[PDB]
């Protein structure tokens, strides 16, 4: 194809054409869409691979020149080798459902979006004795689930899913996303991964670097196709430098396979809901959660959900008030009463044999009872369309899609995640929450959020919903985010993850000792990708060809 | 003036004298010893910092030209730029008690050993709600146990210790070393770490990149002295590339501070011994352990110890036998009848409330019953002198040095570790034990070794004890080590950790795809340390100034 | 031509086309086949110049982009100059019958296969007083023979041929192949050669560097066309460095002419066969051969042939057993009796006047008689289709093609040579033979082999035959070879020659002092071929543009 919508940096239209024609020759026209005109948002079921479907910028700000779907790893080696020849940036996606953080879109306009999971979608292995799987990019959570369910494996191994099943297992891991069983730190639960580097070369990290001994049936296989050794996915460190983190939220390589640990079926399980009546209950509740989480009475990643999250699953805004402006604290309580919920709602789960669940539940019951008005529930005890029935599945690794609903709080709706980290402390959870709220009212948005409760640590996921056709809200949303980053960085809170538009501003928060951390990351980046091929601008890590003057926001 | 026994590569006696003069001035000659006469092996109590105290190669083969001890970070910075000026290799050490792996000797003879711990020994912070501490290299496990006792803090926070409590908490963590509570994975339990790079700039990882908000009290501090932000030592990842691992088992920088997570007091503890009468009971032992550990009954890192390991603690070889050759199986299980131990002996522990510890004990106890003639004891049930009583201190974070006794198994005692990783597979462990044993007896040694029980992996620690005034036995020791690597690599096991002399050969077992892993690191190494200053050859990672034909072993 | 089947490294399809069109302009379309689709194996009579006809890899693994047939040396200078312009690797063949070692195929897929002998096939000189010839690449053995036979020269000069006449005289020399008269070391018997270097330049080695003095009839000639001096082909060293070996089994240049010594007609000759009954007779026989070879009672390169070699010439496998699996030792003896042969069969020849042949034959008779059951034969004494009648020709330099037959032991048959060197020692010949056999039974192949008996030295030519359409045998064959290289390198035996697929693994056997020899060869290679044009990957000698990570096997 001939005349794309945007060109990447430096590139002559003839150079594009020589390049995109050399690739039609490798993947076939089957596997190459050049983007030549109007770049539609689509849906969660048909994820757009061209731009950010939940656009806070102009719809076309983050935009591709072309989508390329390699068949196999060898093409990936070729496509990278070819981008070096032509100085052509690439943006690896596995699935492209990174909505809230920019969807499938590249940082540098005109990049090839490299669809790794169209073709490479194979669940390569499920091992029961070692309690692990191995996956290519295209393997979603529903996929991996469906595979398990087909093979009578639900009784022996369980998944850990995020809120929505459509995500990449692999993509989410490298992003360091959060799920909700014991194995919720998707990244911690990885061992042994494969990567194609900017220079073309295939690499296996950890014990993947220990080769599988030669034997009759493995001969003649191409690196990508070769087996792994005994310990590859059992123990991630191997010998020497632990390099695996260089490919999480970074642009040092292209991940082709990953090993993930799966919790074994516990032989017993109990979801539950603790409802917390007053808005100020947050403070004491956190303080009660702290030791329970630290001593493993909270075994999984329970969440503390602001009432508007649960309410937005059950309806859009306009089904509660025909009001323009953020609902009042007085209204927020009326909604809570209508649904049999607190202003905050603690969702969580118990795991193991029942004498053990007994004990820990007796502990949790007792501990939360210090709050006035506290009410406990099991799935049994709730109506059929409740959030607890959804999270009963989620907290035993079962893919749902019901949480999407909260994207249509507002017409033409789109989310953006502001995700500062907080202490498991009342004072700290309350202050940060109070800072976040003020600013959403200042921008005229309803606060919607949730706390994913890590071990010593909470990811506070602020769920900024906005009418994506309302351009005055967009600019207010942008103002909200840029301000919230500074507000929170001014109180010692950083962000674990962002949208394309905020990657630079947030990497400027991590500037202890005159941008030390960024400068070291650049040294590595420029060393392993001399040409600046791989996702330039990812996590604010620009290679040496991109003036930081022009490209940062 | 100063005339040292060896000099680093290519470096004039005058250069050396000028270099040290500068340092002696910067640091004061209390903190400089030059190595100018015939290099004492030393004790654990006061460890040598010149050469390998447990020497498998010649005593003078790994030998430092001098030893420097920085007063503070600044001195490290100053020393680094001075090493850069001169192409002078530095070898960082924390405490130096890394014996069985070389201790504090360098790879390259002529290197300066950089004793970090001598001066930089302050428990910078303990933190009760965050359940963490922050330490300099000089904070030993005992220093830190000491600290918590002084402040009556063991009611609220426990430790996790190696078999001996004189290691560096920092230095052990960066070697991915191992303890035996449920925080036994020492590297995995860090968060936030300070590092001086080869260019001498400071760098803090994770949320250590987020600076603590500028206030009037902390103003005008140096970077080394600056407080960390709220989330520093709570959430390890921060934002963007997760570089923490590049400073583990590596030569990418000098670590000055590290956060470690502390397991809080369970509120209930009880160690236990299970004896396994027969040698063959290992397969079924492992096969039963596999699922008990995956499902988290076995909460800590338990240990399966060969009879001789335990016996070597209670007494030396001579105490049990005048035999020159290795002790035979008839004699070995005689020692089991003497001591009321098995051929193998399982040590593990139970944590948390009485009702829970009951339920897990029941199952552990009734699952292990499938091995014929098995037995069960608590600390109380055994002798006052027994090993369980000792390990009862170890698996609650109380340091001992009682485990040092098995080194004196032979006269002129010196340990050395061969540490392959096994599947949690009865068949696998046995086939590994059988290879390890086979080469021990050809080498003329008593097999001694404990398995550690990780989640999906076991570190099989082969405990090579030898007489070091016996030189015939050192050549056979060397032969043994170099062979067991290649043997185990030929079966698909790799080593997590080694002695100096085996780093080049072991990095060569990780040669999947024509030494791709090693090639990637070398690229990282040369980017971040242009002058090859820091610890060349550490993990066989040679910077471009050291030729692979001259320096590989 | 426009769209080739595979492209070489880096190369845009437009670049290929500019390049292959500039060459159609030099050699004509007469002399350029671009390979645009399905790459057939062909036969010995019609040797394929596209790929390896005896493929152990996938048929298309080693594959060309194009075949170019230079007319004359000047084109060769042009084609090299043009490959430097475009960075286009070239793979020089003379004839392309290097079957067993990869046929005509290149190492790097997409190279031009440079057909040197299509056009340049002229026997340039035959000198009788100096007893030598001079040949271009296309001069085969049958050719050179036919030329001699046309010119009434059989009475004065004799050839030395390998098993098959179709080979290049020149190509085999530079490979260092083996023939079977006194002049069997084809490489030793060279003096004065011509080469085109990677930089374009024509060079004459040895005394070829001494120019032929100016005289009337030699004026205006282009370097290639010029005469040689008096001593050129009479004495190979010349003055200064003996550089000739840089163009044997290497990629330092393109050989355009070579001088070869021809044995003069001895004036008397007697082929013979000594049959050795038991399989274990090998041991003693070798020991008897040793002094006879060392004192020139064995004047030529006699061979010790395993009975299955002789039997495979006389029939395929299926004419002896309809059995899948390797014939038993019990069956191997039944075949031997049926054909009037030993388990081993010693073929050899006597040369000179009959009183001299008498003496040496009386010596050989006597010496071999120490073996029980030994039987001597002349050609007279054997049936017409016997191997001795074939080797009666071979050992007086007469081209045959009868040996091909053994390629059809198995259906769809193809050979591969495993060619370790051995001592003229029984213990050593027997061990190596015993190692080789075990492994062939492990792979389920019949051992077929022969020992070419050099002076102090045997080339043990293992004749691995395999059904080339049976993909499970292929992988077994690959396993056999990769294992046999290590087995034999583990006992001090290296290989004198290999297939494309094994060149890297075998150059890794020659790694004394941390790959010293390879590293020096690279220094030279990168010096004389800066662009990496000439046969990159030949003998595992990769230039600096090819990551050793990607290209080695
Ligand atoms: C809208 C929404 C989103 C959401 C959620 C609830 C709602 C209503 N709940 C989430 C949760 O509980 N936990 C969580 O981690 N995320 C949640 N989200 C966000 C989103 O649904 C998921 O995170 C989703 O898994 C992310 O998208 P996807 O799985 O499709 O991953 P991707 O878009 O393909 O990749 C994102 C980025 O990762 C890097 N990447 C990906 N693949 C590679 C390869 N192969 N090599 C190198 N880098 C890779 C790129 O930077 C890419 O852009
Ligand atoms: C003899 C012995 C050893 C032993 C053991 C039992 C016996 C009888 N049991 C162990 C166990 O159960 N678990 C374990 O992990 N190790 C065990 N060992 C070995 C040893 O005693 C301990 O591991 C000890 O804690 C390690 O020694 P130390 O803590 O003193 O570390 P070091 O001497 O400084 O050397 C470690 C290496 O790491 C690098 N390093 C260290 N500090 C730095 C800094 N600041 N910067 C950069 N690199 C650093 C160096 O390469 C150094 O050599
Ligand atoms: C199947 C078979 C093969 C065989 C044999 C018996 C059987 C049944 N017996 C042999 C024997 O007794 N002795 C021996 O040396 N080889 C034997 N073989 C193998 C094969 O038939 C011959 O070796 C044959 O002579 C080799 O093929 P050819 O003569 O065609 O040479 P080539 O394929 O063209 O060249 C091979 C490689 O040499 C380098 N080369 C060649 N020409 C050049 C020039 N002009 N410049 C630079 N390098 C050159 C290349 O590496 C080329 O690939």
């Amino acid at each position: 194809e001939f005349r794309p919508l945007t060109l990447p940096p430096k590139l002559s239209l003839s150079d594009f054409n020589e390049f995109i024609q050399d690739i039609i020759r490798i993947v076939g026209s089957e596997n190459v869409e050049v983007i030549s005109s109007k770049i539609v948002d689509g849906s969660y079921m048909k994820p757009t691979h061209t731009h950010d479907p939940h656009h806070v910028m102009d719809q076309d700000y983050f935009l591709a020149s072309a989508i390329v779907a390699p068949r196999n790893v060898a093409d990936v080696q070729s496509i990278v080798g070819l981008a070096n020849k032509f100085s052509f940036p690439l943006w690896p996606i596995s699935i492209g459902r990174n909505s809230g953080f920019g969807g499938a879109a590249p940082r540098v306009s005109g990049s090839v979006v490299l669809d790794m999971g169209k073709n490479m979608n194979r669940v390569l292995e499920v091992n029961v004795e070692g309690a692990y799987c191995v996956v290519e990019p295209g393997v979603t959570y529903h996929d991996l689930h469906n595979y398990l369910e087909a093979n009578n494996l639900r009784d022996k191994l369980w998944l850990d899913v995020p809120d929505l099943g459509g995500g990449s297992v692999l993509g989410n891991a490298v992003e360091r996303g959060v799920g909700y069983t014991p194995y919720g730190d998707h990244w911690m639960m990885h061992s042994g991964m494969e990567v194609v580097l900017a220079n073309g070369e295939l690499l296996r990290t950890g014990m993947g670097a220990l080769p599988d001994p030669k034997r009759p049936e493995t001969m003649g296989l191409k690196p990508e196709d070769q087996p792994w050794s005994k310990i590859a996915h059992l123990f991630p460190y191997g010998f020497g430098p632990y390099i695996d983190g260089l490919f999480s939220q970074s642009n040092m390589g292209i991940v082709t396979k990953i090993g993930i640990w799966l919790m074994p079926n516990p032989r017993g399980y109990q979801s539950y809901l603790i409802t917390l009546p007053k808005d100020g209950d947050l403070k004491q509740a956190v303080d009660i959660i702290r030791p329970l989480r630290l001593g493993m009475a909270l075994q999984n990643v329970p969440t503390i959900r602001h009432i508007l999250l649960d309410a937005a699953v059950l309806g859009d805004k306009r089904s509660y008030s025909s009001r323009t402006e953020p609902l009042s604290d007085e209204e927020l309580d009326k909604i809570a009463k209508q649904l049999n919920l607190g202003r905050w709602n603690f969702y969580g789960a118990l795991y193991g044999p029942e004498p053990i669940r007994r004990v820990l539940w007796e502990t949790i019951k007792d501990a939360f009872s210090a709050i006035p008005g506290v009410k406990f529930y099991f799935p049994e005890d709730t109506p059929e369309n409740s959030v607890l029935r959804v999270r009963d599945k989620t907290m035993q690794g079962i893919p749902t899609y019901d949480e999407l609903k909260w994207i249509d709080w507002l017409p033409n709706g789109a989310h953006l995640f502001f995700s500062p980290i907080a202490k498991v402390s009342g004072e700290d959870a309350m202050m940060q929450y109070a800072v976040t709220k003020k600013r959403c009212q200042e921008a005229g948005l309803d606060f919607i959020g949730t706390f994913t409760v890590g071990m010593r640590e909470m990811h506070h996921i602020v769920c900024i919903v906005f009418n994506k056709k309302d351009l005055i809200q967009k600019r207010k949303v942008q103002w909200l985010m840029r301000t919230l980053i500074d507000d929170c960085a001014a109180n010692g809170w950083g962000e674990y993850r962002t949208h394309l538009a905020f990657m630079d501003q947030i990497m400027e928060t991590y500037n202890w000792n005159n941008s030390s951390f960024l400068r070291f990351n650049e040294v590595l980046k420029n060393a392993v990708d001399p040409n600046g091929i791989i996702a330039p601008g990812k996590s604010g890590v620009w290679p040496s060809q991109y003036s930081h003057v022009t490209w940062k926001l």
